[PDB]
């Protein structure tokens, strides 16, 4: 049917076959810059390089997908069945 509020699902991954809690270590310090520009964001784990971030208003989904990409360590952003890069 017709989704209810505006929270949406960003699956990310991190790039160079990374171990569980490294990925943890990266991931963390996105949630934390995202959290310091305003952003309030959810973080799940769902594999050793696999990623879940819930945002609370999805209207905000192209920032946090640019910050994302511009990260040394970020593989794919996975927003609404697309994937960036590129």
């Amino acid at each position: 049917m017709t989704k209810k509020g505006k929270t949406l699902m960003m699956f990310v991954t991190v790039s160079g076959n990374p171990t569980e809690k490294e990925t943890e270590e990266i991931t963390s310090l996105w949630q934390g810059s995202l959290f310091n520009a305003n952003y309030d964001v959810q973080r799940f784990i769902v594999g050793s390089d696999r990623a879940i971030f819930m945002l609370r208003d999805g209207s905000y989904a192209w920032e946090i997908k640019d910050f994302l990409v511009s990260q040394d360590r970020c593989a794919e952003v996975t927003l609404e069945g697309q994937m960036y890069p590129g």
